[PDB]
C-alpha cells in the first residue's frame, strides 16, 4: 500500500471529520494487583509520550507496493485455492437487503455500536436512527442508498487500546478505517452468502478461521494439520499489500462465481480516506475496517503463502499444504519441512516482510509444543487428551485487566477473561481469582470456579 496523494478535505470537497481524542482507557481498580507495562496509544499529535512525529508514525506503515502485476506463481495460487474453494458449493447469488443488514445464519447483525461512516458522521447521524433490530426495517436504509450511493470515503480514526511503551513513544497507533454504512451494506449483499460460508466452514479447506470458537476449534485443528508445521508473523501485513494481490483476490471471486462484483475489491484496493481535516489516495493496502477485512485479508493470505511455497519450492504439492489463517495471522503445514527464512526471502519480493513466528530472534522449527494461533498454545487436557485447550498467556490477560474503558462493563470484561485465563489450569486460575478477589470491586463479581468452567467445557462438545 501507497498513499498516493494527501490534502485538505476542503480542497477536494470533503468536511472535516471530528475523531476523538481523549482515550477512554483508565487505571481499573486491578491496576496495581497485577503486572503490566501497556498504556493507551498516543490519540492526538500533541501527546506528551510522542518521541517522533505522530502523523509520520500512524502512516508509516504504507511501505510501498512491490508488485504490479500477477506472475505465473500467484496465477497458480489463485486456481489451487479456487479450485478447493468451489468444493464448498458457495451459494453465489446475492444476499437480500434485509439479511445483511439484520443478519442470518452464518452472519451476525451489523453492529450498531460502530461508526456509521461517511456522510452520516458528519450529518450526525446514528446507526440506530436507520436500524431496527426488533422491526428489520429495510426502508430507511434503502432510501440512504438511493440518496448518496456506495463508494464513499472511508473515515479514519486512531484506534483507543493498549500498546507497548515503544510503541506509545514512536506514536505507532493503529488504524480504524471505517467504510461507510452505504458500503458495508451493498458488500454484504454482494458477499454476505461468502461470509456466511466461510464462518460455518472455519478450516484448512476455507483456509480460514474467521468466525471460529477457539474452545471447541482449537481440538479440530491437529487433525487438519499435516506433519510438519511452519509458519512466521508479518509486519504491517494490511498496510503492505500491494494491487496484484487485490487482482488475484478478483480472480478467485471471479472463478468461484462472484466475477459479478468484483468491483467492490477495486475499492477496498484503490480507497480514499478522511482523517481529521485531510484526505488522501491510497493504492494497495486492506483498509482495516470494511466489511470482509478480516475474511478477505485471509484469502489472500491463502494466495500468498501458496505463491511462496511454488516460487521457492517448484514440485510442492499444494493439495498437502494444510493452512489456516486469521487475517495475517496463521498457523500451517506440510508433509515435509521448509524453510521459512527461504519463504520469507521470496516474500520480500511480493511486498510481504515475514519474520520468525511469535517475535523470535531466529526463524526456528515449529512444534505442537511452541505454536500458536491468535495468541493461543495448544495444549492436550490431562484426563482427555483428544480435547485440547487453547492457552492464551496469562501476562495478556493481566495486561487487559489492568484498565477499563467501562465501570459499568467490569463484570463482562473480567468475565471474559476468566474463559481465557482458566486455560492455563487450575493453580494459575485460582491465584488469578485470588488477586482478583484481594480489591472490593473484585469482590462484588460474580465469577465462574475452575471446576465449573472445566464442566462447561466438556459439556460445550
Ligand atoms: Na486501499
Amino acid at each position: 500500500g501507497e498513499i498516493q496523494w494527501m490534502r485538505p478535505s476542503k480542497e477536494v470537497g470533503y468536511p472535516i471529520i471530528n475523531a476523538p481524542s481523549k482515550t477512554k482507557l483508565e487505571p481499573s481498580a486491578f491496576h496495581y494487583v497485577f503486572e503490566g507495562v501497556k498504556e493507551p496509544a498516543v490519540l492526538t499529535k500533541n501527546d506528551p509520550r510522542l518521541k517522533t512525529d505522530f502523523e509520520e508514525a500512524i502512516f508509516s506503515k504504507y511501505v510501498g507496493n512491490k508488485i504490479t502485476e500477477v506472475d505465473e506463481y500467484m496465477k497458480e495460487a489463485v486456481d489451487h485455492y479456487a479450485g478447493q474453494l468451489m468444493s464448498l458449493d458457495i451459494n453465489t447469488e446475492q444476499m437480500c437487503l434485509e439479511d445483511a443488514m439484520y443478519g442470518t445464519d452464518g452472519l451476525e447483525a451489523l453492529d450498531l455500536s460502530t461508526s456509521a461512516g461517511y456522510p452520516y458522521v458528519a450529518m450526525g447521524k446514528k446507526k440506530r436512527d436507520i436500524l431496527n433490530k426488533q422491526t428489520r426495517d429495510t426502508k430507511e436504509m434503502q432510501k440512504l442508498l438511493d440518496t448518496y450511493g456506495i463508494n464513499l470515503p472511508l473515515v479514519t480514526y486512531v484506534k483507543d487500546e493498549l500498546r507497548s511503551k515503544t510503541k506509545v513513544e514512536q506514536g505507532k497507533s493503529r488504524l480504524i478505517e471505517a467504510s461507510s454504512l452505504n458500503d458495508s451494506v451493498a458488500m454484504r449483499m454482494a458477499f454476505g452468502n461468502l461470509y456466511a460460508a466461510f464462518h460455518k466452514n472455519p478450516g484448512v479447506i476455507t483456509g480460514s478461521a474467521v468466525g471460529c470458537d477457539p474452545d471447541l476449534f482449537w481440538s479440530k485443528i491437529p487433525v487438519l494439520m499435516e506433519e510438519k508445521l511452519f509458519a512466521f508473523d508479518y509486519t504491517g501485513y494490511d498496510a503492505s499489500l500491494s494491487p496484484a494481490w487485490f487482482e488475484a483476490l478478483k480472480m478467485v471471486l471471479e472463478k468461484i462465481g462472484f466475477g459479478d462484483r468484483v468491483d467492490y475489491i477495486d475499492y477496498l484496493n484503490h480507497s480514499h480516506h478522511l482523517y481529521k481535516n485531510k484526505t488522501y489516495c491510497v493504492k494497495g493496502g486492506m483498509p482495516s475496517a470494511i466489511s470482509g477485512t478480516s475474511i478477505f485479508n485471509s484469502m489472500i493470505n491463502n494466495l500468498i503463502i501458496r505463491t511462496l511455497l511454488l516460487k521457492t519450492y517448484k514440485g510442492i504439492d499444494l493439495d498437502h499444504l494444510k493452512m489456516i489463517a486469521y487475517g495475517d495471522d496463521v498457523i500451517a503445514s506440510y508433509p515435509h519441512e521448509v524453510d521459512a527464512s527461504l519463504l520469507a526471502q521470496s516474500g520480500k519480493d511480493y511486498g510481504l516482510t515475514m519474520t520468525p513466528a511469535d517475535k523470535s530472534a531466529t526463524f526456528e522449527t515449529v512444534t505442537w509444543e511452541n505454536v500458536t494461533f491468535l495468541k493461543r498454545f495448544f495444549r492436550a487436557d490431562e484426563k482427555y487428551p483428544f480435547l485440547i485447550h487453547p492457552v492464551m498467556p496469562m501476562k495478556e490477560i493481566h495486561e487487559s485487566i489492568r484498565w477499563t474503558k467501562d465501570p459499568r462493563n467490569t463484570q463482562d470484561h473480567v468475565r471474559s477473561l476468566c474463559l481465557l485465563a482458566w486455560h492455563n489450569g487450575e493453580e494459575e486460575y485460582n491465584k488469578f481469582l485470588a488477586k482478583i478477589r484481594s480489591v472490593p470491586i473484585g469482590r462484588a463479581l460474580d465469577l465462574p470456579e475452575y471446576s465449573t468452567l472445566y464442566d462447561r467445557w466438556l459439556d460445550s462438545f
